[PDB]
């Protein structure tokens, strides 16, 4: 039916992803979920479980990839992270838009499950500024639309308005009138 | 090589309001894009001139242009000829300028076939949002990318502007121009 989006927002380490996300859930013109991924680092002092992030043993944590239940996962330092799929499918099937926050290379294995998925890569504006920048841009390929982090503000506006053009997407529009 | 300016296509059902949009965005002076005059054989109206809101051409004249390949679209509406000339649009996207162009159904048709490329708005009449004159309509849109309702003028504009901006944002045209720029530096 009218199923919500998927919103994939990446981009290098350090870039200000968290931030910009932040941002945008501030927002009141529009109202996103949030997928809460899974961990097997060890939980921190202020951190809640089901919260910050779920906090699994490892061998959980595998026993969920063997059951392909992730839409992407890598591992980082000796700690799993990963999406978990129920969770964003059933928020999608209610119509609620969610967005994931991942890791730059994740986005191949979340496009095999979700190809229409919205991938955005948010880029360090050191590039508009001016070697790293051709692993930066070497990453993009992966994504869809590329914003530049110049200011947050800025950042979040070019970010609601290629989710509002997405909602406007013939494709989408025309399969709602013609199921209607 | 060089990067062009988009083109930019505004079209849909006679009278859901394709002029009365299309004059809000150009008069709005955050508005970056170029807007192509047509030519067109019907009468000037009180308040328009020549060169401003057409350039207005004989049926003779219009003919002769069409036989000689001037125009990227042309339309036969109520009697009329109304067409896109060619150079202005070329020359515009070749300086980098998005180009506007605001048209009915069977020239937006023309302008794909030319212009695969080309960003495609399909503005809607509100009367699909509120509830046989809505198959016809549905089936007019399969061509397009992306489809605006005609709530209202001010919201329109808005939609069709970040529309234009998500496409300068995308990923291809982004990718290009970084990859560019590190070729050139070497
Ligand atoms: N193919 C083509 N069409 C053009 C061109 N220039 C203008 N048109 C269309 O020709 C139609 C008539 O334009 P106009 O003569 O200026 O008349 P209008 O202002 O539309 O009032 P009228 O139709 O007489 O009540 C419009 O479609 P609608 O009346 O449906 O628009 P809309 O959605 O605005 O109704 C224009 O979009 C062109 O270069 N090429
Ligand atoms: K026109
Ligand atoms: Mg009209």
């Amino acid at each position: 039916n009218e199923k919500g989006l998927l919103i994939v927002l990446s981009g290098p380490s350090g870039v200000g992803k968290g931030t910009v996300r932040k941002r945008i859930f501030e927002d009141p013109s529009t109202s996103y979920k949030y997928s809460i991924s899974m961990t097997t680092r060890q939980m921190r002092e202020g951190e809640v479980d089901g919260v910050d992030y779920f906090f699994k043993t490892r061998d959980a944590f595998e026993a969920l990839i063997k059951d392909d239940q992730f839409i992407e996962y890598a591992e980082y330092v000796g700690n799993y992270y990963g999406t978990p799929v129920q969770y964003v499918k059933d928020t999608m099937d209610e119509g609620h838009d969610v967005f994931l926050e991942i890791e730059v290379e994740g986005a191949k294995q979340v496009r095999k499950k979700f190809p229409d998925a919205l991938f955005i890569f948010l880029a360090p504006p050191s590039l508009e500024h001016l070697n790293e920048a051709r692993k930066e841009v070497e990453m993009m390929n992966l994504y869809d639309y590329v914003v530049v982090n110049d200011e947050v503000e800025l950042a979040k506006n070019r970010i609601q308005c290629i989710v509002e053009a997405e909602h406007l997407k013939r494709e989408r529009v025309e399969a709602k009138y013609r199921k209607m």
